[PDB]
C-alpha cells in the first residue's frame, strides 16, 4: 500500500475537491512528523520533502486531468509569468484583477478550466510555501 | 479511567493564552470543521450550506476565546463589524485587515503571513479563513445569528 492510494481514488472518481483536500493534507504529511503535529508547514521544510513524495502526487494529478492539473503545470505558467505570483494567480483563475474572489470556487474540470487550476494552495498565508514547491528540484526540467 | 473532562475549546485556549496565534488560526479552522457535524469532518471542508446548522453557542464560544486574548482586536464579531462598516464588501474587507495589498515590487498577498499582535497588527487581522476557496464561506460564517447585534 501507498500514503497516495486515497488521492489516487479521489482522482480516479473525478472528484477534485475532494482531492484538493488530501493534497493538503499529504503535503503535511510528507513534510514530517512535526508538521503533521502542529497542522501546517514551514516553508524551510519544503526542501527537506523528497522529490519522490512530490513526484508522486503531482503525477497523479497530471494522469487524472490530462495533464492541466499539477504543480508540475503551476510551475511553468508560473516560468511563463516571469515568476510573479500576482499574474500567476489570475491566469490560473483563483482571482480576478471589484470582486477578487469568487462566490464559490469552481472545481469541476471541463473546456473553460484553465492549465494549473488545481491542486489549490492557500496564498493567504504566504507565497513562500508555494514558491518553494514549484521551485523544488522534484520539478526540475 | 474518567469520563471526558477536556471541552472542544480547550487546546485553542491553550494556545492564545500562550499568544500562539498560527497555531489558534491552524485550531480554529479544525474547530469550524468539527462544530458543523460528522459529515463535514469526514470530507475535511465545510459546505456553505452547513453554517446555518452550526450552534451559536459553539460559534460565540471560538469568537469570545479570541476576543478575550487579543484585546478585542481578533474575531468574527470584529471581522463581522468592519464587514458591516464596508458594506459586505470583501475586497474592501480584504485590504482594510491586511490580507492582501491591492517596480517588480508588488506583492498581493505577502511572503508571509505576519501572526503577531502588536502596535501595527490592524483589527480583525486574524482568525484568517481560506477566500481562495470562495468568499461564500466567510460570508455565512460573518452573518450566522451568533454574531448578531
Amino acid at each position: 500500500a501507498t500514503i497516495f492510494d486515497v488521492l489516487e481514488n479521489h482522482l480516479v472518481n473525478q472528484n477534485f475537491r475532494q482531492a484538493d483536500e488530501e493534497t493538503r493534507r499529504l503535503l503535511i504529511q510528507i513534510s514530517g512528523e512535526a508538521a503533521v503535529k502542529r497542522g501546517y508547514v514551514f516553508f524551510s521544510e519544503v526542501k527537506t520533502i523528497s522529490p519522490e513524495d512530490l513526484q508522486a502526487i503531482d503525477n497523479l494529478w497530471i494522469k487524472h486531468s490530462d495533464g492541466r492539473f499539477g504543480y508540475s503545470v503551476q510551475r511553468k505558467i508560473w516560468l511563463k509569468v516571469k515568476k510573479d505570483f500576482t499574474r500567476f494567480f489570475v491566469k490560473v483563475e483563483w482571482m480576478k484583477l471589484y470582486r477578487a474572489f469568487p462566490d464559490e470556487f469552481k472545481w469541476e474540470l471541463n473546456d473553460e478550466t484553465p492549465l494549473g487550476h488545481l491542486p489549490l494552495t492557500n496564498a493567504l498565508r504566504g507565497t513562500q510555501l508555494l514558491k518553494c514547491v514549484l521551485s523544488h528540484p522534484a520539478f526540475a526540467t
